[PDB]
């Protein structure tokens, strides 16, 4: 039932994506909120994934500099984004480290996605924040909440996040 909890989603790469276990990515809302589903290489398998939601976790758009996410919340509890992130661009470890920011909270700065998947897979960062009383607690950090959960991701060597397939659900990382 990840569907019925499932606030928001985005995999930047594709095009409104259902993944089977409901989880609708929103068509490219973030670059002009424009979608324009980019696949080109669906020849290259994500691996962990199933088809479908294999091009929810494989299809990347146009790198190019910081570009965030607006997750409007209104509430509270645990919110758990789970981002599925795929590179397969330049073979290198620990140079091409991207930033990962939840509502400006830098969890993963220094993702390098071919150190941690190595061969062309899927790599998952599960990030659960708890907001009480109107303030947002990522991990270890915590500052109050401000209007939206606002994921930004900037660019380390050249790329940042390239393919993005932000899925925030609420309540549990359980």
């Amino acid at each position: 039932g990840l569907a019925d909890k499932v606030i928001w989603a985005v995999n930047a790469g594709g095009e409104s994506h259902v993944d089977v276990h409901g989880i609708h990515y929103r068509k490219d809302p973030l670059e002009g909120r424009v979608g324009r589903a980019s696949d080109y290489g669906m020849k290259l398998p994500i691996l962990r994934s199933n088809p479908e939601d294999q091009v929810l976790y494989q299809t990347e758009r146009y790198n190019e500099d910081s570009f965030g996410y607006d997750i409007p919340i209104k509430e509270e509890g645990e919110y758990v984004l789970v981002l599925k992130f795929a590179e397969v661009y330049f073979a290198q470890s620990q140079q091409k480290v991207f930033d990962v920011r939840v509502n400006g909270h830098t969890v993963v700065k220094d993702l390098d996605i071919f150190d941690r998947v190595g061969h062309s897979t899927a790599h998952d960062e599960i990030i659960p924040i708890s907001i009480k009383k109107g303030k947002l607690s990522v991990q270890g950090e915590v500052s109050t909440f401000t209007g939206k959960l606002s994921v930004e991701f900037v660019k380390g060597y050249y790329d940042n996040p390239k393919v993005c397939a932000l899925f925030i659900m609420k309540g549990t990382a359980d």
